[PDB]
């Protein structure tokens, strides 16, 4: 279990270190923190949803030695790359008038990484 | 009365009222929301109260505006992810930037009625 | 060959194999999910790769069964699959809104086959 | 009387309502520090903050004619706190927990609720 920390802005890919399978990651105690526009602090685990992208090569035939946050938008660590209910989510941020109070809200993402 | 329109892929899509009077009384009704996927699959999802509840969030803003964007963080034009589709198009299906470029390509559209009450 | 289907409300509803083979095996097309909200009005979605990801979700089991049911356990009702907006947890939040669906009808269609 | 943050607890097959004391409208309460905790089927533990998804709850009741007292948490089961009454996701979301096959290997599993609560308050 080798720790990693990311922030905001930043580009966030999970390697293998001898470009073996990504599918071989598993992750643990992972929290994604960030600040919604009024200042106030949020975070949420989001080791499970690490855990199921590596899951998500299981079955591939090329299978990447990498996978890389980032949705539509290959965009880097922002408030908006893991949802916590009732916060970030689509219902509560809807429009690009209300997201675009977020822009200047920090992230953060810490955990700890292995091959199994 | 009702009056329709239609985006496409690319396009900014702004609901604003004649009136400029508050966003918050428009409507919509029959909205569909179509997009491709990177298998050139064709999938839809009725929209219509998706809009309705983003013109209804601002009934209690002070100084409501007379218009709203769709959007997100990414302030992205119409795409095949403006609106989720549970199992096609959601975070959980498509979860990562690389999966996501494989949709850049696909074709978005979004149609439907407004009106002001 | 496909095949279809269709339920209503308060049906069990239970997908499986005839040959007692894996459950892992059937696929699904032009699923629709309809439901009435406590307005009255009719609403529908597309819930056919829902479908095929519970029958994919038993592709890597050891002992894989012949079937899945839908739910929970609740049989078929207006919140069987979620149509955002319409009647997902944010729109639907408490016991005493959920309350006024109680009546509200509900059906699924669709086909099925196995590959 | 005191009137600022108070805490509850609730655990499994406990009913959730949250009620003013003077019977006057639920939406003036508020949430802080609401953590849902839940283990799995394998006995590992899991928590979320969802004191947001509290305070929409009761904010859900600021344009009612006739707000009630109180609400309270449930869905079309009715059903009291259990493993599923909040959403982690990736853990216990309906991607994640499709069937009834695989929700009935989650009956034992324990959930409690925790938080602070307050009312606001109005003066003339």
């Amino acid at each position: 279990w080798s720790p990693f920390k990311y922030s905001k802005g930043n580009t966030v890919t999970f390697k293998t270190p001898d470009e073996s399978s990504i599918a071989y990651m598993r992750f643990r105690n992972c929290v994604f923190t960030f600040t919604d526009p009024k200042g106030s602090l949020h975070s949420i685990d989001v080791t499970e949803v690490l855990n199921n992208m590596a899951k998500g090569f299981r079955d591939a035939q090329n299978p990447p030695s990498s996978f890389t946050l980032g949705g539509h938008c290959q965009a880097p660590l922002n408030a908006f790359s893991f949802v916590l209910p009732g916060v970030n989510d689509r219902a509560t941020v809807a429009t690009a008038d209300e997201a675009k109070k977020w822009e200047n809200c920090d992230a953060t993402l810490t955990g700890l990484q292995r091959i199994i």
